[PDB]
């Protein structure tokens, strides 16, 4: 007999469960529901949706209406909000991790084997008529085609917003120390495992990769002196595995973190500049800490720069892509408050929906130069050729593709969709429908309501059969965007909640770290509480160029 | 000049941080304290410190009157008290842990790594006067000395309590899947990476082994009959590390989750136990779900075992040795409206502190027999040849030692409290008096009023030449015990709180674990919910003998 789990019948996160021959039973535990299927509200969960407003209409508010929020951000009014937002959408998100692609259930191996991602949804099970669970055609929409006809961008869309290159390529930086799906493990799989902002980027994912680019003299990394400027050592100077291609010089490979950085001077950067703030810090540190050993140097070092890291990531560039007028704010103590898990497990569904490849303009502008992604791609020297002035200016004055809306993935690197499109199959990832109840929003009923138009609608309508049957990341990308906007409602209500769970559940956010002690004292917790994008640079440089995630005017 | 860190300056948990040359500072965020040493009180911590009652009165409060206590079981009180005392109790550990061997300050590794034990107290500066810090004698004296001397059972002291080798058993069992320090990689470092309530002394602490001892079939663990009894399997069968004397042949050694069990017979008495219990899990699981695979059948029933131990543990082992009059209660329903951190490290002092080899006999009574050590130690067919009830029932007969008091570990075992003390000093525990006051206690001012007595402390106080050099094992055993308590005022007010931590600091006992479907139904949940040591014995057995942890009226 089918699987009635496969139906998805329990609504508001009750769990689904299989007894006997072909029953179910729902488990509405904790949901505000009971029921067999957690649809009957508790008193208070009933007041609760009732009077709560749609997220729209709440959006609406946080990017209209300048002359309240003046008032808001000066006054106190600007923490109980930063407070909302950080307890409401983080809750969202199941601390301690639930499920696995090898788990549909609660289970130790779970719980305990960080080598796997966790899911916030289980997978669709693979005693099920069709690969969706229950809707839609025998044999899923071709991939490739799906990529073409949708995400394939015709001509260049910049993001209305605003945002530039230097955010684009800070996200892929930043994200590439939580995102590294193991290759020999296969999908559902992670190298990353400390699965948030560890610097695993910066210091490697590894103990013995770590000690290999550590100076161990002054808690400093290795670095390498170039035309008067640090950089990145050489892979002769700090062995470690990197993925250059082959012939290519481990005398001109870079050692960073992330074994993939040597591949785009966009990451490249990054490791340069993050490499220059934690050799400056240990500078500081030790004037003021002459009797501390080289470790105590070091591990402080990262403690800062990963307090630097959530500062920026959180006041300027969660900012950017919110647009808010209300200024965020980081600030640990506002989660004092409330029960909070400082522990995060990165989902498939986050990975999934940060593969934001449509940021990635037609070339990359270097003031008067125009390399294209051939040129542009795995190259060796540009990145001492104009140094980092040079190319921090540029990438701050160049505008990224918009993210939603569709046909604006750059031919290159349209194969990346393709797989993760093809990646979500194998993991089974529940429908996009299932996500958007589970990150509480109402399941759209047709394509037209989804795209906001009617040719990729009906086109889709066909390939797809129901709406119902759209897969999880086509559909975040295919929605529709209000104008102004740099994506879609779903990839802020499905992201934000993994965002920020995963810069605040660090343990350095908590009672127990959150001192200056950690940092060792003043200096370190003022640098972690003051940071900034432009000073992160500027600090760091000879000279000061244009540094922000947006364009100027 | 010498490293000011040395004289504990700081009261109340404050961090001493090393600054300049010769300075130091406090770091007394959240303390509740002000001030360099940080002795000034905040208004609420002085009204919170001269109204809270001491451990004495509050042991008192719960040990003594009945009749009230009857009465506050029978009410809401219980429920109200009980969470007071997790939260007080639990409380004092940090969460995420702190520091570890290496690591005298927080840092991302010490955060990362758990192959780490943590530890509350720093250690003890190696730039330092004295091995304790500055009070004291150039030499500690001589470990083997001070076992000698003050800990060799002379008479058996038998537990005033009542306690029983059931017990004592049980703790050794219990513990031991949190305690396995590396042999390799030295002091301080641990093979058990579940750092808690995992079962991993059950299904290996590694997936390699798990699997070995799996059945895969059902969900069932790998089993022999002998004599018509389910006993674990036989090496060939489950081929995984087991540490044996050497020539003993291969049917006759047994395979488990922890490699040291096979050697004691009562070890291999409650790995016995528990794997009976597993399989008989999987038979009401299979009952319920038929159509769950030997994964979901093994994981489940994992869970549900995870839940019954500590069920168990609080509401009769730590009962027992509580003495209270508060029935002790399993809910994690209590904890789910506070600041609580669901997960748990384990430290170095929790391991030091667990060495309650004074529980163990002159030799071992087995009904008209009597066992030497050189006939219990190793031996093999014991447990077969008795079998379950027959043993079982002669462990809850035989009484055990008592803990503290001080001279009653018996020689044949005397070698491991040696150890202890020496693996003291490579750990640089600091004195018996800065755990104290870690703990909320007042220090002791000398060595008189420790033991109460005249005789033996006077002799300390020769060999040691001061109450702050005192070691934090030694202590232990050798503080005054309360009116008729198996051991000290310390043990207790240090022990609970590391033990609740590591019962309730378990995701399991979560918002997000704690649900009927964590465990299969309502079936699972209510094992957990019900489950007894004497039901965990009986339901497995042919007959049901005496057990219990305390020996009969
Ligand atoms: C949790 O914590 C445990 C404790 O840290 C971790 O186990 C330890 O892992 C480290 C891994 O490094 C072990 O550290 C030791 O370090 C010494 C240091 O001496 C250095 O040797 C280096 C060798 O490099 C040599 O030279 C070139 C270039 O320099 C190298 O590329 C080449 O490989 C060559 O051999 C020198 O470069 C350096 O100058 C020093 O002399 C090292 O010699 C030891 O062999 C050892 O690696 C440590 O011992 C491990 N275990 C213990 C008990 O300490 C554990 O890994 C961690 N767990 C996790 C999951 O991360
Ligand atoms: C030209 C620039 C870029 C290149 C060359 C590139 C290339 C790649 C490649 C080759 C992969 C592996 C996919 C596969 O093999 O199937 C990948 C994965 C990924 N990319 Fe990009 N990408 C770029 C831009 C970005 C940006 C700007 C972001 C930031 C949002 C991003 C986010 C991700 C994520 C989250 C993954 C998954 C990582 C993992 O699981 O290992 N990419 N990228
Ligand atoms: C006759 C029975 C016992 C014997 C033969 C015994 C002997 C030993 C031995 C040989 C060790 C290992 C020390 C080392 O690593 O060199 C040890 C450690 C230990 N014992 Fe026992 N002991 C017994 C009973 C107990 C009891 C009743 C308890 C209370 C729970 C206990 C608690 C511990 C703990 C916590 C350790 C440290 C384990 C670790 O660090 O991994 N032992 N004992
Ligand atoms: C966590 O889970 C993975 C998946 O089970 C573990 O890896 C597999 O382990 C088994 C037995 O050791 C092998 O047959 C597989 O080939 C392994 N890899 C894969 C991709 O399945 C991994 O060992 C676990 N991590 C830890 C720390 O135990
Ligand atoms: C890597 O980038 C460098 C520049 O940083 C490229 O060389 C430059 O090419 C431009 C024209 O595209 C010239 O105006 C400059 O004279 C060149 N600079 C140097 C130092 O040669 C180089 O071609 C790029 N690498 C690849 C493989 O395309
Ligand atoms: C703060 O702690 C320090 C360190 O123990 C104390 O400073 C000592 O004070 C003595 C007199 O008691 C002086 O002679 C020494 O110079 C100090 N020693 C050190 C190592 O600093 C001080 O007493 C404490 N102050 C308070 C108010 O408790
Ligand atoms: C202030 S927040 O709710 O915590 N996050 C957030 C809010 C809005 C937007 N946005 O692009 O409008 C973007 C936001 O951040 C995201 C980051 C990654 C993925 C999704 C959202
Ligand atoms: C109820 S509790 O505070 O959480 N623990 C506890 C309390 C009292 C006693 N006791 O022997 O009176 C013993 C106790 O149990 C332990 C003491 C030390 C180590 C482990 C358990
Ligand atoms: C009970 C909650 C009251 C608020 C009604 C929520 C639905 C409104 O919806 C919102 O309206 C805004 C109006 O300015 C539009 O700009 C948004 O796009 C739209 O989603
Ligand atoms: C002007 C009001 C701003 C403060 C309210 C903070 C709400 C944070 O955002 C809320 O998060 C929830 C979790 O994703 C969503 O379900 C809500 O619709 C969303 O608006
Ligand atoms: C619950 O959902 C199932 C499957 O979605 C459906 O068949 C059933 O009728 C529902 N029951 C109730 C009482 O709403
Ligand atoms: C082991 O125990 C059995 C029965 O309890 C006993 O007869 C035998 O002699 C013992 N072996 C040793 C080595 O003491």
């Amino acid at each position: 007999p089918v699987n009635p789990c496969c139906y998805y019948p329990c609504q508001h996160q009750g769990i689904c469960v299989r007894f006997g021959l072909d029953r179910y039973q729902c488990d509405c535990t904790r949901t505000g529901y009971s029921g067999p299927n957690c649809t009957i509200p508790e008193i208070w969960t009933w007041l609760r949706t009732t009077l709560r407003p749609s997220p729209s209409f709440i959006h609406f508010l946080l990017t209209h209406g300048r002359w309240l929020w003046d008032f808001v951000n000066a006054t106190f009014i600007r923490d109980t909000l930063m407070r909302l937002v950080l307890t409401v959408r983080s809750n969202l998100i199941p601390s301690p991790p639930t499920y696995n692609i090898a788990h549909d259930y609660i289970s130790w191996e779970s719980f305990s084997n960080v080598s796997y991602y966790t899911r916030i949804l289980p997978s669709v099970p693979r005693d099920c008529p069709t690969p969706m669970g229950t809707k839609g055609k025998k044999q899923l929409p071709d991939a490739e085609f799906l990529s073409r006809r949708f995400l394939l961008r015709r001509k260049f869309i910049p993001d209305p917003q605003g945002t530039n290159l230097m955010f684009a390529f800070f996200a892929q930086h930043f994200t590439h120390q939580f995102f590294k799906t193991s290759g020999k493990m296969g999908p559902g799989f992670t190298k990353a495992l400390g699965h948030g902002v560890d610097l695993g980027h910066i210091y490697g994912d590894n103990l013995e990769r770590q000690y290999q680019l550590r100076l161990f003299k002054d808690g400093k990394l290795k670095y390498q002196m170039l035309n008067g400027e640090v950089y990145p050592p050489s892979v002769e100077e700090a062995p470690v595995l990197m993925h250059y291609p082959r012939g290519i010089p481990p005398q001109s490979q870079m050692a960073v973190g992330q074994e993939v950085f040597g591949l785009l001077p966009g990451l490249m950067l990054y490791a340069t500049i993050w490499l220059r703030e934690h050799n400056r810090v240990c500078d500081l540190l030790k004037a003021e800490h002459p009797t501390w050993g080289d470790e105590q140097l070091f591990q402080t070092a990262r403690l800062i720069l990963i307090g630097e890291t959530i500062k920026i990531v959180i006041e300027e560039y969660v900012q950017q892509l919110s647009g808010y007028f209300l200024q965020l704010k980081f600030d640990p103590e506002l989660l004092f408050g409330a029960q909070f898990q400082y522990r995060n497990r990165i989902a498939m569904e986050f990975n999934q929906l940060y593969h934001w490849h449509p940021l990635m303009p037609d070339s990359f502008r270097v003031g008067p130069q125009d390399y294209s992604y051939e040129q542009f791609l795995f190259n060796t020297s540009m990145l001492v050729d104009y140094g980092v002035e040079a190319l921090v200016d540029a990438f701050s004055r160049q505008p990224a593709g918009r993210i939603g809306g569709g046909r604006n993935i750059d031919h290159h690197i349209l194969h990346v969709a393709v797989d993760v499109i093809k990646e979500s199959r194998v993991l089974r990832l529940q429908p996009f429908n299932e996500y958007r109840k589970r990150f509480g929003m109402k399941p759209y009923t047709s394509f037209q309501e989804l795209t906001g138009e009617k040719e990729m609608a009906a086109e889709l309508e066909e390939l797809y059969g129901d709406i119902d049957a759209l897969e999880f990341y086509p559909g975040l990308l295919l929605e529709k965007c209000h104008p102004n906007s740099i994506f879609g409602e779903s990839m802020i209500e499905m992201g934000a909640p993994f965002s920020l769970k995963g810069l605040l559940g660090n343990p350095i956010c908590s009672p127990e770290y959150w001192k200056a002690s950690t940092f060792g004292g003043e200096v370190g917790f003022n640098l972690v509480k003051t940071a900034t994008l432009k000073k992160l640079v500027c600090l760091n440089t000879k000279t000061c160029p244009y540094v922000s995630f947006h364009v100027p005017d």
